[PDB]
This record gives structure tokens, C-alpha cells and sequence, in this order.
């Protein structure tokens, strides 16, 4: 009767880290669909609404169909979760998309518009906000060139509770309405966030910005704004008033998602020079924001794992009833399965199967060296992505990341200049004002105690 997620869903693989949750790739068990399953942690997650206004929201959003919204097909609750399964999109990010291509113009801005305010206008209609538009919202249908865009999350903010830590809000605060900050807003929040974006996809740079959080919010709530940076001379006239009308500051004032659909800009320019500037920017952009992100991930994961060994030893030590610092198959499965319910990180084995699956995937790599293992395997993951961002972020291939360049990432990261300044002194106490990567590596080691 109550049915049950993992009666009917297995899952594959990760897709990676939403809001509210972490989302796998799950495969019905019958039917042989793929889906994407969010999975949203009760403990880790405060509810905003009562129980039956969220089951609503899902019976409305289940019926719901639009190119350009992510579907929902499914819904359930268990004692310590809420699943929601959907549609699988691999196309990614539009943004890492957009940083892929040689060329990009007010035409290619424009059908991204669009289809974005399309889905808006769409979802407004039946009396749903997003407020936490942004461009990590915007994925990509497939590796498809004609890609549609699909805008996942619209619905969520209204009955869950945004984390308050930086690693879950990087990029948050560009894209918030201002009227948000201050509690009374509406579905004009939207046409706000998708303005900022235009915004973004024309010049490469957010017009509300600052060197941290705090900084950004109080240009965004002071709402003043400008096309003076010299990549706005190539754009259209009526490109900006969109844009103006969009990040117009008093929400009856701002036009409506339906209003900007029929605006000159958007009838014009979705039937002419690329904008290379732009394009430069943007990369640099993401490329900053993606650093600052695994660098908050990868000292997570190293906080994380270094409670989880310890906890796990302490386990499998009090497991270890022989007292000869060796243990069987079957009890090192009840100790790792011991150690997943007193946390709640692990979506990935959310299922008994799946918990012999990664034990046996270690074994195949005497408690002791088990343990390690199993941890490196989580810890590398953000690690090898760690490198990765680096790599990224150094597109000019030198090595190094600059003082400027650290400072502008520690930023956005939200770390204090003082604080990270010091570490470096004790990396390395004659630095030049830059860094390699292992040098980066061993400054966020210490910026999270180790
Ligand atoms: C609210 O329900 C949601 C929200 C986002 C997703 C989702 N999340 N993600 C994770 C991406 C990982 C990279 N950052 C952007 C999101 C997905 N990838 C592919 N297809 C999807 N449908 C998703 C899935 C569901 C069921």
C-alpha cells in the first residue's frame, strides 16, 4: 500500500550535488527506465510547509508538462527521506556549454531566453515561483546541438529550507531578487533572476557583484546597476530595455515573465556579430565559481572522512569480539551498514544491496586497511575534481594561481583574507605571490584543521 522507494528503484550511479539533496541515477526494476531521484535528507533538511500542502504541490507537479521543466513522474517518503524521481537530462550545465563554443551572439542569448522565460511563464500561470533561478537550474536536455533547456527545482523553495553553508550556496547570491531578502516577494522574483542572466549572457560579468556573499547581497538590495562596461556597445538597444524592464526594483513595476515573451527583443532576435568578450568572460566566470566549489567540497570531504574513519574504527573495533584486529565479510557489512545510519550523507547506498556492492568493491582493493580504503574512495572523488578545477581555472597552462587570483577565489569560497593569508605563511614562508597546486592543496588542508 505505502509503497516503497527501493521496492521499485536501484540505483546506477551519482549525477551529482542539487539543492535540498544529492541525485542518483536510478533504473525502475521492471520496466527498465532510467531516472534521476533526488533525494532529500529529512535530519539534514527542514520542512517549511505541513505534510499535505507538499503532497499537493507534487499531485499538481506530477501533472504539469512543459518543454522547458524538468518532469516529475514520481514521489515518495520513508521515516529519513523524500524521493523525488524525474526525468534524466545529460546534456549538463548551459553554461558549460556555452563556454564550449567558438561563437555566441544575441541570437544564440535570445532562443536561451526564451525557452527559459517560456518554462516561467508556463509555471506562473499554474501559481508556481522558483525564487532560486539560476544558471546551475539550467540543464541541458542532451549532448544535442538544437539541446532544449529543462529548469529543474521550480516548486521546492516554497516547502524546504535553503542550507546556510557556503559549499550549498556558491553563485546564490547574483540571482536573487532583492524583494527575496526582505520576505515579501512573488513570482516577479523570477523574471528578476532571468533578467541578471541576460544579463550574464550579453557582457560575461553579474551586474550585482562584490569580492564576497555579503558584498553581492548589498549591491543586489540597493538594485543600481550599469551597461557601462565596453562589451555593451556591441549589443542592441532593445536588448537592454529587456534587461531594464526585467531588473526593474519594485515588483509591480517588473514586467511579467508572459510581458518579456512578446518584448521587441525577443521577437527580433529568435528568427548579427558573436560576442567574444562575452564569451571570455563567462569562462572565466565559471571557471571561478567551479574552483570555489571544490575547493568547499574537497575540505568537506576531507572533515567528513575523518570523522567517518574514526567512527568506523570504533565500530569495527568493538565488532572485533576476537580482539585479533581481523574481522569476517559479514560483520565488516554490519559495521559499514552501522556506520550509514548514524549519518546521512550517503545517498548513493540507500538500499542493503547496495552497501555489499561497495564493501566488495574495497575487499577486492584486518579491519584496519579496509577502513582506509573505504575512505580514500570517497575522499579522491573530490579530490581528483579538485585538480581538475584547478586545471580548469589555469587556462593558461603556468602552474600557478596569483594573490589577485586567490584572493577573488577565497572570496566567492567566503573564507576571511586574514585567514587564508596566514595559511599560505605557513605553507610556504617565502611565496612569491603565487601558488602551485599542491601548495593550493595543502592551504585548504589547513583552512579546515589538518
Ligand atoms: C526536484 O527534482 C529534481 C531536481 C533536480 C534533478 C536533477 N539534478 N541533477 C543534478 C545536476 C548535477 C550538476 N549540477 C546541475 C544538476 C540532474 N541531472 C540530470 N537530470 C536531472 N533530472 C537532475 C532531478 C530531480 C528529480
Amino acid at each position: 500500500s505505502t509503497a516503497i522507494f527501493s521496492d521499485r528503484y536501484k540505483g546506477q550511479r551519482v549525477l551529482g550535488k542539487g539543492s535540498f539533496g544529492e541525485v542518483i541515477l536510478c533504473k525502475d526494476k521492471i520496466t527498465g527506465q532510467e531516472c534521476a531521484v533526488k533525494v532529500i535528507s529529512k535530519r539534514q533538511v527542514k520542512q517549511k510547509t505541513d505534510k499535505e500542502s507538499l503532497l499537493r504541490e507534487v499531485q499538481l507537479l506530477k501533472q504539469l508538462d512543459h518543454p522547458n521543466i524538468m518532469k516529475l513522474y514520481e514521489f515518495f517518503e520513508d521515516k529519513g527521506y523524500f524521493y523525488l524521481v524525474g526525468e534524466v537530462y545529460t546534456g549538463g550545465e548551459l553554461f558549460d556549454e556555452i563556454i564550449s563554443r567558438k561563437r555566441f551572439s544575441e541570437v544564440d542569448a535570445a532562443r536561451i531566453i526564451r525557452q527559459v522565460l517560456s518554462g516561467i511563464t508556463y509555471m506562473h500561470k499554474n501559481k508556481i515561483v522558483h525564487r532560486d533561478l539560476k544558471p546551475e537550474n539550467l540543464l541541458l536536455e542532451s549532448k544535442s546541438k538544437d539541446a532544449n533547456i529543462r529548469i529543474i527545482d521550480f516548486g521546492l523553495s516554497t516547502h524546504f529550507e535553503a542550507s546556510k553553508k557556503m559549499k550549498d550556496k556558491i553563485g546564490t547570491a547574483y540571482y536573487i531578487a532583492p524583494e527575496v531578502l526582505h520576505g515579501t516577494y512573488d513570482e516577479k522574483c523570477d523574471v528578476w533572476s532571468t533578467g541578471v542572466i541576460l544579463y550574464i549572457l550579453l557582457s560575461g560579468c553579474p551586474p550585482f557583484n562584490g569580492a564576497n556573499e555579503y558584498d553581492i547581497l548589498k549591491k543586489v538590495e540597493k538594485g543600481k546597476y550599469t551597461f557601462e562596461l565596453p562589451q555593451w556597445k556591441k549589443v542592441s538597444e532593445s536588448a537592454k530595455d529587456l534587461i531594464r524592464k526585467m531588473l526593474t526594483y519594485v515588483p509591480s513595476m517588473r514586467i511579467s515573465a508572459r510581458d518579456a515573451l512578446d518584448h521587441e527583443w525577443i521577437q527580433t532576435y529568435t528568427k548579427v556579430p558573436s560576442l567574444d568578450n562575452a564569451i571570455l568572460n563567462i569562462r572565466q566566470f565559471q571557471g571561478t565559481q567551479k574552483l570555489a566549489q571544490a575547493a568547499l567540497l574537497y575540505m568537506g570531504s576531507k572533515l567528513t572522512s575523518q570523522d567517518e574513519t574514526k567512527e568506523l574504527t570504533a565500530i569495527f573495533h568493538k565488532m572485533d569480539k576476537n580482539g585479533d584486529g581481523q574481522l569476517d565479510r559479514a560483520e565488516l557489512i554490519e559495521g559499514y551498514k552501522e556506520l550509514m545510519r548514524m549519518k546521512g550523507q550517503d545517498a548513493s547506498m540507500l538500499d542493503a544491496s547496495a552497501v555489499e556492492h561497495e564493501v566488495d568493491q574495497v575487499l577486492d582493493a584486518e579491519y584496519s586497511e579496509f577502513v582506509t580504503v573505504a575512505m580514500d574512495r570517497k575522499t579522491l572523488l573530490s579530490r581528483e575534481r579538485l585538480e581538475r578545477a584547478f586545471r580548469m581555472f589555469d587556462s593558461d597552462n603556468s602552474g600557478k594561481i596569483s594573490s589577485t587570483e586567490l584572493a577573488t577565489i577565497f572570496g566567492v569560497s567566503d573564507v576571511d583574507s586574514e585567514t587564508w593569508k596566514s595559511v599560505l605563511s605557513e605553507v610556504d614562508k617565502n611565496n612569491d605571490g603565487e601558488v602551485d597546486f599542491d601548495e593550493f592543496q595543502q592551504m585548504l588542508l589547513k583552512l579546515c584543521g589538518n
